[PDB]
Order: structure tokens, then C-alpha cells, then sequence
């Protein structure tokens, strides 16, 4: 005779998860297969005492104590629902019992302080998370947003996920759990601009949140969505009275969302401990269901029950000492615990290895929605990092997005059609100045050319030419210069402007000063002006010299955000030096024009109109430029136009008539 | 004899909430007081069968069934913790038992589908939320924030709070879930700008999150913090290993945080069903505790046990039929249920009424931290809406902040000192023009003044005067005008400028053409210019007239957020018409200066020519400037006004000063 052995079991034949329909037949098949074998428990015989629980802890504790405070005496319990398993595991160390939940996937059952006798063949839900991070590091996403329904599972899953992301060079950006309304969740996902979402919720919360993401147009090539694989295929094509949207409005919202689930069946065909395979066990089972698989609940979680009872039989074989087990002996349970901890074998679900938490690790699966059809992608094992991709992820732009918009620092440059025009004009001006200088030099014998002070009109021409040349450097801002030779340009601007204007006005101003005092000493002042200019410029460049500075405008650009930067070479006390120099030159302009109005009565009376014109131009242009600093292509426009027009006018005024009369 | 009646109970003497230490003595006192009375249950006698539970659902179901599958037969259960109460209350309909919890504050127990036999003398935690809304609506806060520890309570409290805020003219603006360490919670409260926070967490979580709110400088006059008042007084002055901060860095971070907590004791002195009061019941109890109250556990939740057993005895007196109670009869339990829901009486804890969810309502007492001291504030009742202020809320800014930063619309105006100086200058210019006109009119016979066309110099002066007048409308942007007269100004600007510049430059240019003929025919062109100007201006005002347009710049200048506005008036095609007009007038300027350069040899000719050249260069360098500086006041107007005034001054002096200097 065989010493009978009993095991309590609680099978949910109804409720949120009806997984007893397909997991009672599996347990019975496994009992038959383990008792037919005469090498496992030949001295004993396993027997089952089933009770319904409805995945309800009220129906559950009643039957638990009906099967606990009654004979026969049990050696183990098998609760499937997370709630019943949680209650049973917590309230078993008080009876010295082992609990072997074949269908509970609550991370809270991985704790050994409350659940010191708990083992399960059903992987936890945290086991999606080793995958997600090992799916972010691939695509390198460090900024993440998470949303979670309020359930007894998803509350711990994101905790595990944060703990696992911290140690993965990744961080979270947004998280908000909705009890019943996901709208403000999506509203903040749109406000915070989270392009990567991790959606933990059941089918109904899904159909309720996707009819909100569509309403918020928060999908497409700039948004990714992770979910769970448990949702039945073709779940968005189902009535959703609370979802005001429609099939066509959702199928586009859930287009290309990733889905990490677990695999509860060895895709291999290699035999197992029971000399059976998956394709064979599925048939042997479906031959025992009064209903069909699609109508039989818990059909994907039957192999877990099979493997659980098989692991029980094994870990009970090593022990082999059981007919004398009472609810007060904390030693038989410890023997069975050390036998179950060391439980390694290949069952229908795969290789079962119970971690220290009691749970078992398994192979994660990954899918992606590709036109109303789920398309497997890859597998991942949190044990050996063995990631088996399949190159089937069809994104929108051939590659996946990233955390956030990239702020590219763009530089603003002149139109580059204005620069060419101003430069052509300045070159023509230099040509004209040289032509006039030559016509004057060659005119060293004529009277009108002899009377007109030529040694000062030549200086006027030289200064006008220098100023004209100052045009090209005024536009070099990166399109044609580098950060190394850039101070060269920012210094050439200053020196050319300074010296050119100094001479161009000193000649024509000493001429009027002489005309005044007189109605070869002119060279004295004609040189003293340039000397004061050189001295003040050197003092400026010694005290506060020019150096490159980048000015950043308001960041915006119509998936990158281009923040514009202007390359302005400016000193620290710049404005002060500019104001000082402009004030000195303005005093000088005003004195020159006053002396011109006073001394109106050779070739010195015409220079007065030129003086006044240059004066008004510079006076109206300097402050303009000082104000238009924040604008390129306009400040330079006025500066270059003022320079070139002053030059053209001065030259054609006080050099042209000479030839017009001498020609 | 008396037919004994038994009561199963589960008292937590250890765990997160050790509330059996002070609730077993209270139970026993209640049983003594309810059996010493011969007018409640004279045929019966209540007896207790207790078991410790440690607020542990493992140590709890063991004893539950040691007292369920054993004799004697129990008629009711009394669990204290919320885990234990959630475990029992769902495993009682299976035995047809009544569950009467004196210490469970979980909203999940206000459900009749899982817990149809459950009553509790301990109010739920949702009972804080009717207060909070009745404390937001007052201070007008439609945008709030939340964070929640991970517990079996706070998860449902914010659910109730959303359900109750939606239906009260309120809307949430943030939420999160501090599980292990609050770091992103506060960071997003700073980023999302949550100035109103509702933090539900246990003391450990508090001391852990406040050493982060400080580190983030997320407190002050612009932030308000709501909490629960269950934390013991002077709880921030305690060691905090993970909280690198200290009392000095926390006492300032928890300054002025509201702590709405329930009141478990009648502050009144009125007697109760037991002919006892609060100041007396507390003494009688403390005379039964081997430890000190502050050191004893569950000392504030004993009155609830007393009231619970009294309610049980009352609702069991009406029923009076109990010595034959089996676990399979679903009728005695229904009698006791209809007797318990109809239970109203004044006990130590107050008025003991049981809502449809089994729970009871009560009085929430508000508190606020004022210098390391909790300062009571008005109570509240979710039923009567009765709020009883004490007027002790000491805010920082003499008043409480609001949800966000009020965005004000700012109208930028001219310096208003520039305007005065420039107006003075334009007025002096008009005075000068009038003086010169009067002189030119008086000396109309002298050849020195008979040569210069006076019928045209008068027009030049009239135009200069009009242009000078155009300076005043150019600075009226609201500081001196309203939205009604503002188009009048945006029309006067146009007409004065146009007509004055016409009568000036057209007149001088026709005079130049006339003197060119040498190298009433002039009146013809001097009038045709102004006529074409009037025609084109009327076309513009009839097709695309000027209307006030506002320019909005980026918000800046920092709790008021200043939204800057620019009072402009430019038509839709304003740029097009302006460019057309400026191009035409520039062509005319160039033609005039060319005719002058050609007529430089052929009275008042060179003066007119120099004036033409100056006015031309000034207008040419000034118009596009003012067109680019549209987005800048005090600069565009500055250039425009200085140009107009200098053009007027010069065009007047150049050709009227020599006249008088020679005629003197
Ligand atoms: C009244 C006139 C006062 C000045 C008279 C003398 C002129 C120049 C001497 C001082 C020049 C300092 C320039 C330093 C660099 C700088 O900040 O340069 C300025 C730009 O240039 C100016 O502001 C100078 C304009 C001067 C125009 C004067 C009128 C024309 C006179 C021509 C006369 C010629 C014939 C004479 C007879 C700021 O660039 P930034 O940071 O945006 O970077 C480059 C951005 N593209
Ligand atoms: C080249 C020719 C240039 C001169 C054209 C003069 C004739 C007509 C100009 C018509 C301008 C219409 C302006 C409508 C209102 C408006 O928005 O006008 C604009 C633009 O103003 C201008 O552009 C005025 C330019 C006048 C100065 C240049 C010419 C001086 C000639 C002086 C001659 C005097 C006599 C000589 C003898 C500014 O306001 P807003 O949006 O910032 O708001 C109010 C802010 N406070
Ligand atoms: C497991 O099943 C396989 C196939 O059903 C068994 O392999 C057969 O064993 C029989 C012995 O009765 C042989 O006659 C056949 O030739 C085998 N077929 C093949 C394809 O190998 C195997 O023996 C079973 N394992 C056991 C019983 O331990
Ligand atoms: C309730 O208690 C009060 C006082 O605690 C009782 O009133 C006293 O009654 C006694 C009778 O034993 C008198 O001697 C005292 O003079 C009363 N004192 C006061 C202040 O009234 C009252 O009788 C009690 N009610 C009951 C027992 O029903
Ligand atoms: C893989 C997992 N197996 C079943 C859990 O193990 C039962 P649970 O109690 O842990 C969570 C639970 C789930 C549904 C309804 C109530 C509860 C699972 C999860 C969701 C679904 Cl839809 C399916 Cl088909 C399968
Ligand atoms: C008013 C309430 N009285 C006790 C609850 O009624 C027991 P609970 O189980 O419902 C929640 C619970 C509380 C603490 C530790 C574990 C659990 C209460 C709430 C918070 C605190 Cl910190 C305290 Cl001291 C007291
Ligand atoms: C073979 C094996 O892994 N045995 C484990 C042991 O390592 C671990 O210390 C113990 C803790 O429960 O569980 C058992
Ligand atoms: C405290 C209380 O309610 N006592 C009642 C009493 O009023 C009633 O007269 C009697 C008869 O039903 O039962 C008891
Ligand atoms: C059962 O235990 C026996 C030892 O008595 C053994 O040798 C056999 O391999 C066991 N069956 C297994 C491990 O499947
Ligand atoms: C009290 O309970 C009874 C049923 O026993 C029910 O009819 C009644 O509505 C309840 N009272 C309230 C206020 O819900
Ligand atoms: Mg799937
Ligand atoms: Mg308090």
C-alpha cells in the first residue's frame, strides 16, 4: 500500500482571473503522470483537495480553514490568485506549511519577511523591467515617463523599475498614477513633453486612456508606448462606450507600441522530465476541456501548474518522513524549503530555477504592433543577458525617437548677398580714391592744383580708402572667419575706422582751422589729430580690449530646437569707450561745421558741404549701429552704407572738379 | 442567571500602530459600565475573548479562527488595525458575523460589496478631504498638487480627493508617488510650479521629504503645505540620518503647514450615555494603564472603542434571541445590522452616527505650525458645513498665496521726459516759423524779399510748422489718450506729416525747377504735389486705414508675470503702403537734389539747395530706421522727432535768417 499524501489547492473558477478552468485539469494530469512513474514517490501517493476561491479572499479563507482545520493533514498549499496566495503565504508560517502559488504575479510576494514559505512557478511582474532597461540602453533613452493604474501589482512594479533604472544610467522624468481619470495624466505627458511612455494598466483602462491620447494627439513618430502583453490580440477593435473614439481613431493611436510579456511555454521541442513536449502537452490538455482554449481561462498558465506540482514531487523526493508531519514541526518544512530552493529542471514552461525570493526567472518576450497586427521581435533573459533579436521593429522614420528635443546652437550670419554688394562698392570706392590720388599727384604743376593743398587732400583720400576697406572686416563673423583669427578682424575694424576717419576729417578740418586763423603749419594739426586718435585707441585696447562674445536669443525654431547665437566681439566697458570716442568725434564734427559756416567766404570752400554731410551721416549712423547691435544684416548695412557714401561723396566732391576743370 | 454573550476581539499590542495597550482597558471599562446597568441587557451579559494581532494579518487569521472554530460561539468581532479589519470584514459574511472596528481608518472599508457587515467608530481618512476643499474654496485655489507615500490608505485618499475636487470647482495640476525616496517629486513641484501641496506620508517620510524641500528651497511665502496631524508634536526636532539637514534647516522648512486631524474626544463637558465626560473618562482610564499616556499606544483611539461597545450594546438591546446564534443564520445579523445603522447617541467620542458605508462622520480640527508650535484653527463638519474659525492663521505676506503667478498686461510708454523736451523743441520751432512768416509778410515790397518767391517760402514755413506739430501725436500711446481717440491720433500723425512734408519739399522743388528753366506756373506744381499727396493718402485711408494693433513680447521682468504690450497702430498692408510712399518720396528727394546740383550756378537758390540736400539725407537715413525700430519706443520716436525738428529748424533758418540779417 502507498502512504497517501494530500495537498491543498485553491483554483479560481471565476473572478478577475479565471485560471482554474485550465489549471485544475493540468494539475490532475501532472498528478497522474507523477504517480504513474514508479521512480519518484514509490512509497507515497499524491492526492489533491480542491476548493474554489473566485480569486476572492473572502471565499478563500473560509475554504482555507475548511481544508486546514479538518483532516486529512496537508503538506503544501497551491493558491493561484495573487490575493489568496498573499493571504495564504502570510498565514502559513503560523501552521508550518509550504505554499506553491502556480498563478500569482505580485512583486510583494518576493519578500521573505512576510512570505518565508512561498514559492511560485509564475514569474513576477517586475520581470518585465530587466527587459525594458535592457531595451532602453539599446536605444539610449535616459528620460522617461511612467503612468500606472491603481492596483495591487502596478504599484510595486514601478518601484522596482525606478530601483533598476537608477543603476542603469537612466532616470525618470514624470510619473502619475490615475485612479479612474487618465486625462490630466495625458495632459501632463503633453506638457512635460515625454516622448517615451510606460503604460501599466488593464485592457479597460487602456481603451480609456488611448481614446484620450488620440484626443490629445500624443502619438506618432515622437512618442513611444510600452505596455504589457496580457491584453488579448485585437483589443482596440472592441466596444468602448466610455471611449468616445472609434476603431479608426484608436488603431492609429496604438500604432507601433512595444509590449513586453513573459513566455509560459518552451518553444523548443526537446522532451522534459515527463517525457513530453509543449506541442504534445497542449493537445493532451485541450482533450480534457469541456470548453475551448479561447474560452477556457488560464490556458497560458497551465504549464506553470504542471511544473509546480512536478517541482513539488521532485523536492519531495529528495526528502522522501512525511506520514508524520504535523502543523507544529518547523523541520520537515525546512527540509522541503532547502529542497525547493535547489529545484532545477526542464519542464513544459522551461528551466525552473527558484531565486531566493521564491519566484522563478524566465524568458521575457517582446512584441510591437505593426498595422493592427502584433509582430514578435525578441526575447531577453535577465539571467545571462541573452537577447535574441529578430530585426522586425518597423519604426516611422526607419529609426526610433529619443528622450527630448535636441537644442542645436545655431549661428546667425549676414545675408551674404549684402556683404558682396557692400564689398564691391567699397572696392570701387578704393579704385576711385586711388585714381583721384594719382590725378592729384600728376597735378603737381597746375595752379588750381598747386593752390589747393594737395598734401591734405591726399590724406583725405587715404583715410577714405582705409574706411572703405573697413567694410569687409565688418561682416566677417564666422561664415568666413574662425575663433582663432577672429580678434584680428575685430581689431582691424577698429584701427581702420579710427585712422581712416581721423585723417579724412583732420585734413578737411585743419584746412578750415587755417582758413579761420588765416581769415606749413597745417601739417602740425593734420598729424596731431591722427596722434590723438592712435593714442586713445591704444589706451582703449590696453585698458579694455576687444574679445569675442556670443549673444544668445530666445530659443525657438519651427524635431530639434535651434537656439540662435550672435557672434559679437565686444569688450566689458565697451559702451563707455564707444560713447567717449563718439562724443569726441561729435564735438570735432560740430566744431568743423561751425568753422565752415563761419569761414564760408583753394578748393577749401567746397569741402564744407562734404564736412557737413559726413557729419550728419556719422551722427545719425553711430547711435543707430549702437542700437541695432542685436540685429545682423541691418547694423552692418547702415555702417557700410554710411562709410561708402561718405567716401564716394568726399572724393567726387573735392577731387572730381579738379579734373573737370583741368580736363 | 444571565445568558452570557461573547465578543471576539483582536487588539494590536505591537506593530506600526500599537493601539491595544489603551483600547483593551477601555473595552473592559465599557463592559463593566454596560453590565453594571440593569436597563440595557438585563437578561444577557457581555464578555470578551481577546487575542493579540500585532497589526499583522498572519498573526491575525490564526487567532481569528482559533476564536471562530472554537467555542464559545461569538456574535461579533472587534478588530483594530486596518489590515486585520480588511481581512476579517471580508471573511465574515461567510460566517454571518458583524465586524465593529474601533481603529481602522482605511477608505477601502467604506465599501458594502466586499464589507457588507462592517461598522467602525474610527472615521475614515477621506474625512480630511471635505475639510480641505472647504479650506480651498475659501482661499480660492483651483490648482493644487499632491504626493503620496506608498501605503494601503493614502492610495485611496487622493482618489476620494479627486472625486471631491472635480465636483467642487477645483482641478488638480500634479501628482506623484514617493515610494522610497522623494527626489523627483519635489523637483517637478519646482518645475511644474506647484505652490499648493497636499502631502500624505508617515513621520519618517515627512522628515525625509522636508530635508529635500529645504535642499530645493521649495518653501516660503509662495508655497503652502497640507499634511495630516497624526504626527506627534515636535517631530521635526528628531534625529534624521538620511535627512542630512537639521532642526535649524527643517524648522524653517515646515513653517506654516496646515495639519487637519480628526477629533476623537468631545471637548464639551456634557455627560454621555454612561453618565461620564471626557476629563473624567481620561482620568479613569489613565488610572488603569501601567505606563504613561505619552508612552502608551492608542491613547487617542480609546474613546472610539468605548463608544463602539456602547453602540453595540444599544443596537443589541433593541434586538434583545441571541443565546441561539449560529454561524449559518443570516437573519439575526440583519436585525443587528438594521439596529446598528440606526445608532445615534452621544458618547465620549461625540455623536455616534453610522453612514451607509458603516463609517461615522466627525469633527476635523485644523492646525497650523507657528514657530515650532501647533496653533489650532477652526474645526469643520462634512455634514452641517459648520466651520468655526479662531482667526489664528498667520501667513507671511499678511495673506495666503494662490495657485500660480498672475499674468499682468503691461503697456510700455515713452520715457515721458523725452516727450517733454522734444515737445518744447517743436513748439519753439513753430514759434520760429511764425516769426519768420510774419517778417516775410511785412517786408513783401523790398527787393531783397521780393526776389525770393514769398508765396512759396510761406508754404515751406507752413509745412515745417505742420511737421513740427506732428511731433505731439507721435508720442501719444495711452499715457495721454484712450482707445477711442487713439485712431484720431494715428490719423493726425499721417496727415500732418504728409501735408507738411509736401508743402515743404514740393514747394522748394518746384521753385528749383522754376529757377532751372532759367538755366503762376510755379503755383501749378506747388499745388499738384500736395494734391497727389492728398489723393494717395485718401486712397490709403479708404482701402487700408490705420487701426490700433498691439505687439506682445516675451514674458519677463520677474510673483507677477509681466506680459508686455506695445500700443501700435499700423494697417494690415501698413508695410506695403509705407514702403510705397517712402520710395516715391525718395525718388522725389533724389530728383530735387539732382535738379539742385545742376542748378548750382544760376534769390534764395543755394540756400534752398542746401536745405533740400540736408532734409533729403536726414529723411532717407531716418525713415527705414523708424521702420526697423517699430518694436522699440523711445528710440524710433526719438529719431523721428529729432529729424523733424532739425529739418524744420534748418529749412527755416537757412532761408529766413539771411533775409532779416540783410533787411535790418
Ligand atoms: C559720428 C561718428 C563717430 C565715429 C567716427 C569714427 C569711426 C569709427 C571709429 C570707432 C570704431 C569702433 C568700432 C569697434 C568695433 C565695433 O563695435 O563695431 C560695431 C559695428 O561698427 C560700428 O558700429 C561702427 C560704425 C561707424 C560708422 C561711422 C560713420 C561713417 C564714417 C565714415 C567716414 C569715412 C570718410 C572719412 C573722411 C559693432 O560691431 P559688433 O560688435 O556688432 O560686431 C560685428 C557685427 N557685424
Ligand atoms: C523718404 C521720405 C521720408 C519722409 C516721409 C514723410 C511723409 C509721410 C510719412 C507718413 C508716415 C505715417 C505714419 C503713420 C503712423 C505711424 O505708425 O508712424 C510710425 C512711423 O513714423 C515714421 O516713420 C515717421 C517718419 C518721419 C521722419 C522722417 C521724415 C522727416 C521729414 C521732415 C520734413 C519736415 C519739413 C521739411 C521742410 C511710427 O508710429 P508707431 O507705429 O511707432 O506708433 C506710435 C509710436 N510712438
Ligand atoms: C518518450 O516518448 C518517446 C516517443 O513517444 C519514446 O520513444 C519511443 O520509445 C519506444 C519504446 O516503447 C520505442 O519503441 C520508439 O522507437 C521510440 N520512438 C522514438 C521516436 O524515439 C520514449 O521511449 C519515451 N520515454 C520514456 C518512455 O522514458
Ligand atoms: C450622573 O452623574 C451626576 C453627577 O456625577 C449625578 O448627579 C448627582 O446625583 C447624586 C445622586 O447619587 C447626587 O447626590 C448629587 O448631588 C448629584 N450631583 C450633581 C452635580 O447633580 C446624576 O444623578 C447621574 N445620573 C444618573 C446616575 O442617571
Ligand atoms: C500573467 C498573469 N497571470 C495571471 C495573474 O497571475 C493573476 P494576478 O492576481 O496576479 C493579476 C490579475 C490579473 C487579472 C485579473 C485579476 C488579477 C496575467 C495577468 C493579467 C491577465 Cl489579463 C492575464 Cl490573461 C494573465
Ligand atoms: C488615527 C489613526 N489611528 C490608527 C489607525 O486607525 C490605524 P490604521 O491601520 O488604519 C493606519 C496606520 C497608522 C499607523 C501605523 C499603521 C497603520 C492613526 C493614523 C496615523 C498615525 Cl501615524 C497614527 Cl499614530 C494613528
Ligand atoms: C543551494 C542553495 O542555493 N541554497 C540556498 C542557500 O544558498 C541560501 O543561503 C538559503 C537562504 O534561504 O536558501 C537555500
Ligand atoms: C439605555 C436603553 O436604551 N435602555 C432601554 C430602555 O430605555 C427600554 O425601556 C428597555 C425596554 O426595551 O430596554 C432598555
Ligand atoms: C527520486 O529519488 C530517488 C532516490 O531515492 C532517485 O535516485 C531518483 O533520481 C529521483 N527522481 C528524480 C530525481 O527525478
Ligand atoms: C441604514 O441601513 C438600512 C438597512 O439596514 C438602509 O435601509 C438605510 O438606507 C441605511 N441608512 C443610510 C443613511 O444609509
Ligand atoms: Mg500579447
Ligand atoms: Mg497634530
Amino acid at each position: 500500500e502507498r502512504r497517501a499524501v494530500y495537498i491543498g489547492a485553491l483554483f479560481p473558477m471565476s473572478g478577475g482571473w479565471p485560471g482554474g478552468q485550465a489549471c485544475q485539469p493540468a494539475v490532475e494530469m501532472a498528478l497522474e503522470d507523477v504517480n504513474s512513474r514508479r521512480d519518484i514517490l514509490p512509497d507515497y501517493e499524491l492526492k489533491l483537495i480542491h476548493h474554489d476561491s473566485k480569486c476572492d479572499p473572502g471565499q478563500a479563507t473560509k475554504y482555507l480553514y475548511e481544508l486546514l482545520y479538518n483532516d486529512p493533514i496537508k503538506i503544501i498549499l497551491m493558491p493561484g490568485c495573487s490575493s489568496v496566495s498573499t493571504l495564504v503565504a502570510e498565514a502559513a508560517r503560523m501552521w508550518n506549511l509550504i505554499v506553491l502559488s502556480y498563478g500569482s504575479s505580485s512583486p510583494a510576494l518576493s519578500n521573505r519577511q512576510r512570505f518565508p514559505t512561498f514559492f511560485r512557478t509564475h514569474p513576477s511582474a517586475t520581470l518585465h523591467n530587466p527587459t525594458r532597461v535592457k531595451l532602453f540602453e539599446k536605444w539610449g533613452w535616459k528620460k522617461i515617463a511612467t503612468i500606472q493604474q491603481t492596483t495591487e501589482v502596478f504599484t510595486s512594479t514601478l518601484d522596482d523599475l525606478e530601483e533598476r533604472v537608477k543603476e542603469a544610467g537612466i532616470e525618470i522624468t514624470f510619473r502619475q498614477s490615475f485612479f479612474s481619470d487618465p486625462a490630466v495624466p495625458v495632459k501632463n505627458l503633453k506638457r512635460q513633453d515625454a516622448r517615451i511612455i510606460v503604460g501599466l494598466f488593464y485592457e479597460t483602462e487602456a481603451r480609456k486612456v488611448f481614446c484620450e491620447v488620440y484626443k490629445e494627439r500624443l502619438f506618432g513618430k515622437k512618442y513611444v508606448w510600452f505596455l504589457i502583453g496580457w491584453y488579448a490580440d485585437n483589443w482596440f477593435k472592441i466596444y468602448d462606450p466610455s471611449i468616445n473614439c472609434t476603431v479608426d481613431e484608436m488603431t492609429e493611436a496604438v500604432e507601433g507600441h512595444i509590449t513586453t510579456e513573459i513566455v509560459m511555454l518552451n518553444p523548443a521541442n526537446t522532451r522534459s522530465i515527463s517525457n513530453m513536449t509543449s506541442q504534445e502537452f497542449v493537445e493532451k490538455l485541450t482533450k480534457r476541456l469541456k470548453r475551448h482554449p479561447e474560452e477556457t481561462g488560464g490556458f497560458q498558465e497551465a504549464p506553470l501548474a504542471y511544473d509546480a506540482i512536478w517541482a513539488l514531487a521532485l523536492a519531495l523526493n529528495k526528502t522522501s518522513r512525511l506520514e508524520d508531519f504535523n502543523y507544529n514541526n518547523q523541520t520537515i518544512t525546512d527540509q522541503i524549503y532547502r529542497a525547493m530552493n535547489s529545484s532545477s529542471f526542464e519542464g513544459v514552461s522551461g528551466h525552473v530555477v527558484f531565486d531566493a525570493s521564491g519566484s522563478r526567472m524566465a524568458w521575457t518576450l517582446i512584441e510591437q504592433l505593426q498595422g493592427g497586427s502584433y509582430k514578435k521581435i525578441g526575447y531577453y533573459d535577465s539571467t545571462k543577458d541573452d537577447l535574441s533579436w529578430s530585426k522586425t521593429d518597423k519604426w516611422i522614420g526607419g529609426s526610433p525617437p529619443a528622450d527630448q528635443t535636441l537644442v542645436i546652437k545655431t549661428f546667425r550670419f549676414l545675408s551674404q548677398k549684402l556683404f558682396i554688394s557692400v564689398s564691391v562698392l567699397s572696392s570701387l570706392g578704393i579704385v576711385l580714391a586711388v585714381v583721384c590720388l594719382s590725378f592729384n599727384i600728376y597735378n603737381s604743376h597746375v595752379r588750381y592744383i598747386q593752390n589747393s593743398q594737395p598734401n591734405l587732400n591726399n590724406l583725405t583720400a587715404v583715410g577714405c580708402s582705409l574706411a572703405l576697406a573697413a567694410v569687409f572686416p565688418l561682416g566677417l563673423d564666422g561664415y568666413h572667419i574662425g575663433r582663432n583669427q577672429f580678434p584680428f578682424v575685430c581689431q582691424a575694424r577698429l584701427w581702420l575706422l579710427g585712422l581712416g576717419f581721423s585723417l579724412g576729417y583732420g585734413s578737411m578740418f585743419t584746412k578750415i582751422w587755417w582758413v579761420h586763423t588765416v581769415f606749413w603749419k597745417l601739417y602740425a594739426t593734420v598729424g596731431l589729430l591722427v596722434g590723438m586718435d592712435v593714442l586713445t585707441l591704444a589706451i582703449w585696447q590696453i585698458v579694455d580690449p576687444l574679445h569675442r562674445t556670443i549673444e544668445t536669443f530666445a530659443k525657438e525654431e519651427p524635431d530639434v530646437s535651434i537656439l540662435p547665437q550672435l557672434e559679437h566681439c565686444s569688450s566689458r566697458k565697451m559702451n563707455t569707450w564707444l560713447g567717449i570716442f563718439y562724443g569726441y568725434k561729435g564735438l570735432l564734427l560740430l566744431l568743423g561745421i561751425f568753422l565752415a559756416y563761419e569761414t564760408k567766404s583753394n578748393d577749401h570752400r567746397a569741402v564744407g558741404m562734404a564736412i557737413y554731410n559726413v557729419a550728419v551721416l556719422c551722427l545719425i549712423t553711430a547711435p543707430v549701429t549702437m542700437i541695432l547691435s542685436s540685429q545682423q544684416d541691418a547694423a552692418f548695412a547702415f555702417a557700410s552704407l554710411a562709410i561708402v557714401f561718405s567716401s564716394y561723396i568726399t572724393l567726387v566732391v573735392l577731387f572730381v572738379p579738379k579734373m573737370r576743370r583741368l580736363i
